[PDB]
C-alpha cells in the first residue's frame, strides 16, 4: 500500500514542562532556553522542561 508515516514531527520543536503540565514549541525553545543551566526553563513555573514525544497530532487510531 502507500506508506502514510514520513515527516510529521521531526526531532525538537516541541517541549513539555514536568512540574505544571505546560508546553512549548522551537518558537518557545529560543526564549525559553537559558546558559546558566544550558537547556528550556518554563514560563510560569520556572520548571525545566522536556521535549514531548506525543505533543503533535497524530492518526489517533483511525
Ligand atoms: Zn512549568
Amino acid at each position: 500500500r502507500i506508506e502514510t508515516d514520513e515527516r510529521d514531527s521531526t526531532n525538537r520543536a516541541s517541549f513539555k514542562c514536568p512540574v505544571c503540565s505546560s508546553t512549548f514549541t522551537d518558537l518557545e525553545a529560543n526564549q525559553l532556553f537559558d546558559p546558566m543551566t544550558g537547556t528550556f526553563r518554563c514560563t510560569f513555573c520556572h520548571t525545566e522542561v522536556e521535549e514531548d514525544e506525543s505533543a503533535m497530532p497524530k492518526k489517533d487510531a483511525r
